[PDB]
C-alpha cells in the first residue's frame, strides 16, 4: 500500500527514474484505460499508493496481460533515451486518423536543453514545451506529492467528460527523439509513418508533470467530449494491443 510497493525511491539515480517512468505511464494508462470503458472492468484491479486509489492491470486476464505486455518494449526506449511521446488514441475503425480522444505523456531527458515542437502533428504546443523544460526535480517526496497531485487532477479532468461512444476502439502511439536509429520500433510495436493529428478546435487540457531525476514525464490531454478546455481517496510506432 506504500509508494514503495509499487515505484522506486531514490527517484535521482538515473536507474530509479528510468523505471518510475515506465511504471507510471503503466499505471496512468490503466487508470485512463479503466475510467474511459475501453476494456472490460475485470481487466482491472483497484490498488492504493498512499492516500490515492489507483488502478492496475490484471495480468490473470489476457487482455490485460496483452495490454500490460506492450509497455515492456517501452523500457528499453526510455533506457536509450529514445521515447520522446507516448500517447493512448480513442478513435473509431475504419478511420483510424480521426482522433476523437487522446491521453499523450511526452518525455525529456536530463536536461536536454530544447524540444522540438512538432507542427503537423501531435498534441505539443510551444506551451507545453516551455512547461516541460522549466519542470525541475526536486526530491523523492515531492515526486510523490506531485504524482498525488496529477493523478487527483486527470481523475477530475475525465469526470467532466462525457462517455466514449460506444465501441470505441484505440490504440497506442509512439514517437522518438533525435537520438532513436532512423527505423527505431520498440519490440511490441510496428514501425509506422504516422503519429496522430488533431483538428484545430479541439478541446485541451494540461494534467501535470512529474519528474524523476532523469525524466520528466508531462501529461496533456485532448477530447471531443470535454464540454471546454481544462472518490480517489483510500519514423512512428503503433500498437494494436488493445
Amino acid at each position: 500500500s506504500q509508494w514503495k510497493a509499487t515505484f522506486p525511491v531514490d527517484l535521482e539515480i538515473e536507474k530509479n527514474s528510468e523505471m518510475f517512468a515506465l511504471r507510471y505511464i503503466k499505471c496512468a494508462s490503466a487508470f485512463i484505460l479503466d475510467r474511459r470503458g475501453i476494456l472490460d472492468e475485470k481487466c482491472f484491479k483497484t490498488r492504493t499508493i498512499d492516500k490515492l486509489l489507483v488502478t492496475a492491470f490484471q495480468s490473470s486476464v489476457p487482455a490485460a496481460k496483452r495490454v500490460s505486455s506492450t509497455f515492456d518494449g517501452l523500457y528499453d526506449a526510455i533506457q536509450q533515451g529514445y521515447l520522446r511521446e507516448f500517447a493512448i488514441v480513442f478513435y473509431k475503425k475504419p478511420n483510424e486518423e480521426d482522433i476523437n480522444e487522446v491521453f499523450a505523456f511526452r518525455f525529456a531527458y536530463g536536461d536536454e536543453g530544447e524540444i522540438f515542437v512538432s507542427l503537423n502533428n501531435g498534441i505539443d504546443t510551444n506551451e507545453s514545451s516551455q512547461e516541460l523544460l522549466q519542470a525541475k526535480f526536486v526530491d523523492t517526496d515531492n515526486t510523490k506529492q506531485m504524482f498525488a497531485s496529477t493523478i487527483k487532477k486527470l481523475h477530475r479532468c475525465i469526470k467532466k467528460m462525457e462517455p466514449l461512444p460506444q465501441g470505441s476502439d484505440a490504440s497506442f502511439r509512439v514517437s522518438y527523439t533525435e537520438k532513436a536509429p532512423k527505423d527505431y520500433t520498440p519490440e511490441g510495436y510496428l514501425l509506422s509513418p504516422m503519429f496522430y493529428t488533431l483538428n484545430q478546435d479541439i478541446r485541451k487540457a494540461s494534467i501535470g508533470i512529474v519528474c524523476g531525476g532523469h525524466h520528466k514525464i508531462q501529461m496533456l490531454a485532448a477530447s471531443q467530449y470535454l464540454k471546454q478546455d481544462f472518490p480517489n481517496m483510500s519514423p512512428y510506432g503503433l500498437s494494436q494491443g488493445i
